[PDB]
DNA sequence: AGCGTGGGCGT
DNA sequence: TACGCCCACGC
């Protein structure tokens, strides 16, 4: 409920309840991509981000569709999510 | 459909 | 601070 943490970047107004949040925020402006992809060199602003990139070069699919006769497979949560609400 | 990525909130 | 998971938007 509290958000002390402000971006004073030029026309920003976001807050933050952490300083991490804040930094992590900061990297949309600033264009930062410490980490990189090792398959591909291709870097990235955030290690969560490339941690689901990663998949890509290796197919992994952890999460899976629950339709018996169905059980496609997908890298992210957000996808079979997307995928469950398809089958209504 | 697949995925970059910005944000919420956690351990 | 490191590290992560989920959710949602926009290609
Ligand atoms: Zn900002
Ligand atoms: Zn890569
Ligand atoms: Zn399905």
């Amino acid at each position: 409920s509290e958000k002390p943490y402000q971006c004073d970047f030029k026309d920003c107004e976001r807050r933050f309840s952490r300083s991490d949040h804040l930094k992590r925020h900061q990297r949309r402006h600033t264009g930062v991509k410490p980490f990189q992809c090792k398959t591909c060199q291709r870097k990235f602003s955030r290690s969560d981000h490339l941690k689901t990139h990663t998949r890509t070069h290796t197919g992994e699919k952890p999460f899976s569709c629950r339709w018996p006769s169905c059980q496609k497979k997908f890298a992210r949560s957000d996808e079979l999510v997307r995928h469950h609400n398809m089958h209504q």
